[PDB]
DNA sequence: AGGCGTTTTT
DNA sequence: AGGCGTTTTT
DNA sequence: TCGC
DNA sequence: TCGC
């Protein structure tokens, strides 16, 4: 019976999972027959500050360990309590086919011995500050190497790490080696000449050609960007470039035949050179962002010949203290046929017309473009209708305020056509701001500042929309033709528009709704709806209601006015009346909900009392959240005969006993969480023979009473595969030298 | 030691208050020596659905009795539960010097039999249809009577209530009559001619004449209001007026010389008949909102002769479906020379020209102007500053968006000032120096819910020298030029709060150094901004003394290496500092440390902190306040309250805090109020405190799972501090044993045993 | 001695 | 039987 | 981190 | 509960 890796939870293909258990030591695992299945070992945020040569003799056929977090260096430390690990010098040698290991985050000066068989290494984040031929002797199978993060000022030291000349020559297999964040004044000499990636950003290498990248002709990715940064963008401590410019031989990359990604990204580059990428017929990926590019991106011929560049970052490239009122992308991006995506946040630049981005409107793949926070205050948005191939158009946080002189966009993710319009300047919509955009799917408008009587002639031509954002504006939902010239409108956001609603003796009208006739998915969440409203809602496409932090608490107290409010919407399938002030939920105003309804959420409200059997109301429910009420028990009576309900959520109540046989007539229920409530014990007889079907039972922070002979050990055992986090997860209320801990941390059968 | 007016609270001046107890009877106190000296007795919504003939016995001297909500009327019950109350002929007899009496929101029918010293009685919400002659017989003290809601949509009945006529006649002491809501047909007959106060309003009284007031010349106030409705204003059902208008005799009120205030809301009026108002020289306070007076405010003479007028409401005077290009008040305004408050909200027009409101530019006494929910996009503000005794205009909520074309809330600082504007709820977008001409006395302005998204730099906010406060809370302003504000020579206190949204753009950063030029302020928010990464590293100030800095991220900032590790420090003088909900999950001593060291008020409200190293209060000398409320303290542990603190008030409730080692708070001798409630306590311990417990004003333990084990320790302290332990009588309550979980501590006797 | 705590990337 | 719960005014 |  |  006893789940075996105690304190640590089995998963899986052979892992162990023992991650933030505090434990000072390896476990043993005494009590488990045999630990030769044992591949996988997980030990991330534990306080093992010692590792000795018998730790891991048991456990000898790990594949994959990870010691991260153990012993936090000093910087790391939330405290910055200083810690140095030990090592006993054979400690990784009784793993004689360990394949991966996880140093990282711990505070060694020097790599330990390890076996021959390791693939995959990181020493990040530790002190280590010098890699010699001696540190990793022997590892001639050793494919990935990382360590970043040793000389930095979260982990500082005084000058640099030092990698000598030749080190990792004997790691004929490396593929992978990363060394950023180490305060490096040069690449390391004499690399391995199999190395595929090679990351060394964010250190002072402020100068490199040719000779740095010496017989490194296998690179397909190379990443050297950050080393003479512009510090006037930084968001972290940022060490002054010693130059105006990281300083870039022209051949630099000549002879790395191969290469498909490059970085150069805050370097402080103040112009390109077209040989950079010369010789590169495979340069996919290049990152250019954060350089002073801003006059050569609308000039240069370095684009001519990149025929396969898919992905360009051109972002952040903007001059210091200034907006351009214009900016005209160079001819030579006519030659990006391959281009799929490009990045143009934050350049700062006023207008946007044809003549800004011209020369991509022809490029037959470009599906991605970000034009984010750059100060747009002009826009002729109609030049992305002639665009080849665009898939989405980020125009988020600008200053756009007309035409030219749960989250919803998730649904939008593999639309043909979207636009992001969110976080701009505008008040009003006027249909002229959509000319040519007819082929638009997925809009979004969200967080601007439209305070608006909509009534029908904000969207003429957007005659394909089907997904449409307005949250977080402010609406003034009157006018009956709102939204109905939008034809093919399935998923509509109003939320966040609290503002008009909050008007004391202003009223507002949702018979719009009724004329949506394609609408399936609507919230109406967040807009203090609780006063002087139309008292019926009614649709017959509507399946989604989030109707979330509103007040049908009070809406539920005035009389009769709103107690069919929700009826008139046939086929409703979801409601979402979380957060609404519920103090009291009567049986009419379930019965006058959809008969339809499949899942009615209730979180967050203040019910102290449920009557169970007005879920008869409810025929077709599958799904109640009574979440974070103040229910004091499962009383009042029983899950109801013929209730399909499969999940019930009835955690953060204050539940101190449950009835019997409560649950015992749900055939469907699969999902119940009585987490978060003042549970003393769990017992079989809440739920009869039903536990057996059970696929989650939650029972985590209940204040259980570990005493001796405690019976509800016996239930979670015999459910234990369906009891999340029982192995350490489930703890004890009492007695007092239990409270906090595993209810497995006594045992609590043997007595 | 024991309260002894268990299970009840003894309060000061005789009340004992057993409010919310469920009760299902009037307790008896047999534990007290003597209940001689209860005077009031608060019983409200409890269950007591029977009263006795024996249940006052002991408490013969109660001067005042609440018996609310005990059985509530089906209409009014949260599940529609039916409730009848049964009472016993001679229970309130037993009190025979009993003055106010409260039967309301119960299940009542009949009235029952009152001791002759009664004064005051409300029967509202109740059962009872019909008071007749015997209803109230030999009442003749009875000064006050309530019998409103006995027949409406919340608490239905068949018909309609009756009073028949002369019913209340030998009530010749009653000064004060309400009977709303009842679906009253006409005023009863024969009232009492003593009535100062007479409130009959939304019930069905469709017509009124001198006939309905017959012989009530001593009324000071009369509400008529709500007796023909126009219901496409109401927000709650209303019935529909059989009439176009409510019918109002010309000579109704001329009788009624004494009269000081009219309600005539709600009563679908076209129009006014200025012979209403003549005669009645004292008429203070005129309600005629709800109306369709929209036309009438413009042409009327009514208001010629109304030379005492205070206050009038003219509120919701809308047409329907209508708002107006203008619209200009009528002459006969210019008369209201007693004047002081007017309420011009929700008329709905778009413009307000300077003539507007040109005849009440010489009112000598108009302190307070209502516009709100106009619709109005266009406004010529300059004609405040010509007012001859404005302190407050309202015009929030409405579509104002700059200059005109035409020819823990920081406003409450500004109640008591000279002048004040409300431009809250606006259209605004930038803010252009010239919508404020003529505006340089104002000393309070609430920008407050616009749309402002602007790079404030100086030159916004030119006239407005005397300018003291300013709320430009839930706006989009780009912090980032130094000049921000420093046109505003007097401002004190600035509420940038609720202006995230340019905080929460990935790569453009922003800058606080205005903060240094503003030389007067002392009171400035920065709170719910959403401020994490990118801006300036050190505030600086010498005259800053209250920082709301809630619901920020100075936990990330905290984590970025040393950049924000002085960001508090230059803010001199800095007396309070509000860091909740900053997502901080650790602090280290550096960063108390270096907070600036005048500091008094700290709260850490609602963070994630799991650790707090007690000693790192020696670096906050001068503390006064902490607030680690809403934490994850695990115990009161990892040193204790350091020698020489200051500290007056620790509230460490909602966390979960199990043990508390020992003399934790015994070095803190100025200590005053300490909250441990919602805590997960088995016990409390005089041993935590030592003798400092004895000089604690409050010390709040409820909401712990407390052991009420029968030799239970906690009981003697509790006790002994009892004054001093809010709701202790019976809030606070066991966890264990089984028996008694959720009951008070004192529903077994712990020291028997 | 070793605590602290769920730790993106810059 | 009585339960429900903090209940402004409309 | 926002016209010269 | 928001022009003609
Ligand atoms: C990574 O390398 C950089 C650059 O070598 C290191 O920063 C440098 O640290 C030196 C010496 O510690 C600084 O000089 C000092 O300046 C202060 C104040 O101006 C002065 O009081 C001292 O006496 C001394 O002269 C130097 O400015 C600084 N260089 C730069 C460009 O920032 C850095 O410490 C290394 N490690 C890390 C973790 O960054
Ligand atoms: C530029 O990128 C292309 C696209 O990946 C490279 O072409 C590919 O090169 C590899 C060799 O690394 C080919 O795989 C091999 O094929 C041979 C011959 O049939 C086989 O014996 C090997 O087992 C291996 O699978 C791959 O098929 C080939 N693909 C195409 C579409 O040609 C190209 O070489 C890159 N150019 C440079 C200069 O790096
Ligand atoms: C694009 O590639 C072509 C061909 O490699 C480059 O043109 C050659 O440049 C070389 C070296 O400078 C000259 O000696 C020749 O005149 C050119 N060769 C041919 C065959 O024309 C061209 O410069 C590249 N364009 C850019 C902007 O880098
Ligand atoms: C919400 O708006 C609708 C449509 O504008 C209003 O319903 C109509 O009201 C008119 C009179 O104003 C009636 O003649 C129609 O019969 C109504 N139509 C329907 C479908 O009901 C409605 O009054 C508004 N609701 C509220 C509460 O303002
Ligand atoms: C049972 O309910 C608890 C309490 O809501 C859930 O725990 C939350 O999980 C979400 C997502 O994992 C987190 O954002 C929160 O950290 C958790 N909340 C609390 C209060 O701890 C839990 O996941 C539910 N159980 C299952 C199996 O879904
Ligand atoms: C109108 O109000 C005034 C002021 O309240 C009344 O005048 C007072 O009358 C009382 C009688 O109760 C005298 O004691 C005072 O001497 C008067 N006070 C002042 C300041 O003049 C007046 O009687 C009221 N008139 C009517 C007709 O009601
Ligand atoms: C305001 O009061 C004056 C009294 O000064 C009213 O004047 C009287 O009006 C009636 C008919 O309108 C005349 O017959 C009298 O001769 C007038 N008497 C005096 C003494 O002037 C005046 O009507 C009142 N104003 C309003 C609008 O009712
Ligand atoms: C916030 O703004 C201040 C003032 O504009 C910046 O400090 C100035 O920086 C300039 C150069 O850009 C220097 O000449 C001076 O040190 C400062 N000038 C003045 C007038 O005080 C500061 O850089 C900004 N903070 C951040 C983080 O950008
Ligand atoms: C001690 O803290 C508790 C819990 O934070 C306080 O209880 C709150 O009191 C207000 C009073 O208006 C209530 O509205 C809230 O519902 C209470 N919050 C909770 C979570 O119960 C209590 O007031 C504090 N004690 C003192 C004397 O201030
Ligand atoms: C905070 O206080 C706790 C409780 O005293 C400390 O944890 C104890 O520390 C000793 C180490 O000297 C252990 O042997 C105990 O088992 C620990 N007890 C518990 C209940 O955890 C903790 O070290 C203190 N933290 C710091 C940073 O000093
Ligand atoms: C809902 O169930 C609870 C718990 O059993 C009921 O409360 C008890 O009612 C009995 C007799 O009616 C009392 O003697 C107990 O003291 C109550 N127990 C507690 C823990 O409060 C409650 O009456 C039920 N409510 C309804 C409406 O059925
Ligand atoms: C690029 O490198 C060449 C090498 O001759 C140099 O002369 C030239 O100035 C550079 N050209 C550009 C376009 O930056
Ligand atoms: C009040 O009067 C109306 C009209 O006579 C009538 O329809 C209704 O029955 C009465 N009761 C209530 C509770 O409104
Ligand atoms: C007001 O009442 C008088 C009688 O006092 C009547 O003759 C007149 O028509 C009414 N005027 C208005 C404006 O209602």
């Amino acid at each position: 019976t006893l789940p075996a890796f105690l304190p640590c939870e089995l998963k899986p293909h052979g892992l162990v999972d023992c991650n933030w258990l505090f434990l000072k030591s390896v476990p043993r695992f005494s009590a488990a027959a045999s630990c030769s299945n044992i591949t996988r070992l997980s030990l991330i945020s534990n306080r093992i500050h010692h590792l000795h040569n018998s730790d891991f003799v048991h456990l000898s056929n790990l594949r994959q360990l990870n010691l991260k977090w153990n012993c936090p260096p000093t910087g790391l430390s939330p405290l910055h309590f200083s810690c140095h690990m030990t090592i006993e010098p054979r400690t990784f040698l009784a793993m004689r086919t360990l394949e991966e290991l996880n140093l990282s985050y711990n505070g060694i000066t020097t790599v330990p011995r390890l076996p021959s068989s390791l693939v995959n290494l990181s020493l990040s984040h530790t002190n280590i500050l010098v890699l010699d031929a001696n540190s990793l002797a022997g590892l001639y199978s050793l494919r990935v190497l990382f360590m970043d993060g040793n000389c930095y000022y979260k982990n500082p030291c005084t000058g640099a790490v030092k990698v000598t000349p030749g080190a990792l020559l004997g790691l004929s297999n490396l593929t992978h080696l990363s060394l950023k964040y180490n305060n490096l004044t040069k690449v390391p000499r004499q690399l391995p000449p199999s190395l595929e990636y090679l990351l060394v950003s964010y250190n002072l290498i402020v100068k490199l050609g040719p000779e740095d990248l010496a017989n490194l002709t296998s690179l397909r990715v190379l990443d050297v960007g950050g080393n003479c940064r512009r510090c006037d963008h930084a968001p972290n401590p940022c060490i002054e470039c010693g130059q105006k410019s990281l300083h870039l031989h022209p051949e630099t990359f000549h002879h790395l035949s191969h290469l498909e990604g490059l970085v150069l990204k805050d370097s402080s580059l103040h112009t390109l050179n077209s040989s950079w990428f010369q010789g590169l017929v495979n340069m996919s990926v290049l990152d250019l962002s954060e350089n002073f590019l801003y006059e050569s991106i609308q000039h240069t011929n370095a684009f001519q010949n990149l025929t396969r560049l898919r992905k360009l970052n051109l972002s952040f490239n903007y001059r210091k203290k200034v907006s351009f009122a214009r900016l005209h992308l160079a001819s030579s991006f006519k030659n990006l046929v391959s281009l799929q995506e490009l990045n143009m946040n934050g350049i700062f630049f006023r207008s946007l017309n044809k003549y800004t981005l011209r020369w991509l409107a022809d490029l037959p793949k470009l599906h991605t473009l970000h034009l984010q926070m750059n100060f747009i205050n002009q826009a002729q948005l109609s030049i992305f209708g002639t665009f080849r191939a665009l898939r989405f158009v980020d125009l988020s946080d600008n200053r756009i305020s007309g035409p030219s002189t749960k989250n919803f966009m998730d649904r939008c993710k593999n639309f043909k056509f979207t636009m992001d319009l969110s976080r701009n300047n505008l008040v009003t919509i006027k249909p002229e701001m959509f000319v040519q955009l007819s082929r638009l799917q997925c809009l979004s408008l969200s967080h601007n500042s439209i305070a608006q009587a909509v009534q029908g002639s904000q969207f003429l031509p957007l005659t394909n929309l089907q997904v449409l954002d307005l949250s977080h504006n402010k609406l003034d939902l009157y006018h009956w033709k709102s939204f109905s010239e939008l034809p093919q409108l399935q998923a509509l956001d109003l939320s966040y528009n609290s503002q008009p609603f909050s008007m004391k003796g202003i009223g507002h009208n949702f018979s719009f709704v009724a004329h949506l006739s394609m609408l399936h998915s609507l919230s109406l969440a967040h807009n203090d709806i609780h006063t002087r409203v139309s008292s019926h809602l009614n649709s017959n496409s509507v399946r989604f209601l989030d109707f979330s932090g509103n007040g049908m608490g009070r809406m539920w107290d005035e009389g009769g006015l709103y107690l069919h409010f929700f009826q008139g919407l046939s086929g409703l399938l979801k409601l979402d009346l979380s957060q609404n002030n519920l103090h009291i939920l009567r049986p009419q105003n379930l019965d006058n909900l959809p008969k339809s309804l499949k899942l009615l959420s209730l979180r967050d409200n203040y019910l102290s009392f449920f009557q169970w059997t007005s879920l008869s109301f409810l025929p077709n429910l599958e799904v109640l959240d009574l979440a974070g009420n103040q229910l004091k028990a499962l009383t009042n009576g029983t899950l109801p005969n013929g209730t399909l309900l499969q999940k019930l959520d009835v955690s953060s109540n204050s539940i101190v006993s449950v009835v019997p046989a409560f649950f015992a007539l749900a055939v469907e229920l699969k999902e119940v969480n009585l987490s978060h409530n003042i549970l003393k014990t769990v017992d079989r007889s809440w739920f009869g023979p039903i536990v057996m079907n059970l696929t989650v039972l939650d029972v985590r922070s209940n204040p259980l009473h570990c005493a001796c002979g405690a019976a509800f050990v016996d239930l979670l055992l015999e459910v234990q595969t369906k009891v999340p986090g029982l192995a350490n997860g489930v703890k004890c209320g009492s007695p007092g030298q239990l409270q906090g801990r595993s209810i497995f941390a006594q045992d609590l059968r043997l007595c």
